[PDB]
């Protein structure tokens, strides 16, 4: 089935890492040869994106017919007391009918 | 004087409740009489007459900084209707 | 699944360990509860970090403030699960 | 003669200057020429153990301790501990 979900993970710290989770057939259709599997899962796996920024991944998902459904963001900071270093991780859940 | 404060915002995209968890001394110092205990979320404390932006101003003037955060927002068929629940962790040295 | 958990306790170096967060996350991690300012509280040997570590939570922040003689401190631990 | 003094200490123990807060008369008496203007000052040629000895020999007792530590992704820890001393 061409329908399904695709989770887009982004681990940033304010060249980051972009993750793609979901069925393999859906990941290869939207992202092509930018996938890099890292198993750590039946018919689904997690991939890392090369030669692709976050905005480009959105354009690939938008043209493929996916829409953002859920978004799980979380960040933690560490300290003088005015300057902090944030380390966030966001998951954008996309779905295609 | 030092310690943590937790905010629990459950909004949509203005009728959102703001849960507060932490020491009673720090919560009373920042929010004052806007603290209320629901006699009906492990703290049962919420904020009256206070939006999320106003809660950030009270924490900033009191000397608290956002050290951690975790948001989770879903969407239903409607653009769309987004329902997000966010937990803010504030800390004052 | 995700969320924060806070463990605050007033000791004299030990009283109850108050728990902050959601009731769903509190009962999922702990088999103990109660009825600071927190409705739920755990009274144990302070080895609840294991019940938090294997459950998926990690210590992300900590703050201990004590005053004097005998010291009366109040420590707050911040745990988070992705 | 009597007053308060605070010793700020910052560290970064992943997976260290010393600050002094108080009156210039009390800070100059305890730490001599080790403190420099940053009132607030920072110490040189002095560790945390030696700073406690200078306050102990001067008559200051530790009355408060506020230790804090924040982490960020097995992570980068940023700890800040200040000791509040007082002499009658």
């Amino acid at each position: 089935k061409r329908s399904g979900f695709l989770t887009l993970g982004y681990r940033g710290s304010y060249v980051a890492r972009i993750m793609v989770c979901g069925r393999i057939a859906l990941a290869k259709e939207v992202f092509g040869d930018t996938l890099n599997e890292s198993r750590d899962e039946k018919y689904t796996s997690r991939f890392y994106l090369k030669f692709t920024y976050l905005e480009q991944a959105f354009d690939r998902l938008s043209e493929a017919g996916f829409h953002m459904v859920a978004c799980n963001s979380s960040g933690t900071a560490a300290f003088y007391r005015d300057d902090k270093i944030w380390s966030s991780y966001t998951e954008y859940i996309f779905f295609r009918p």
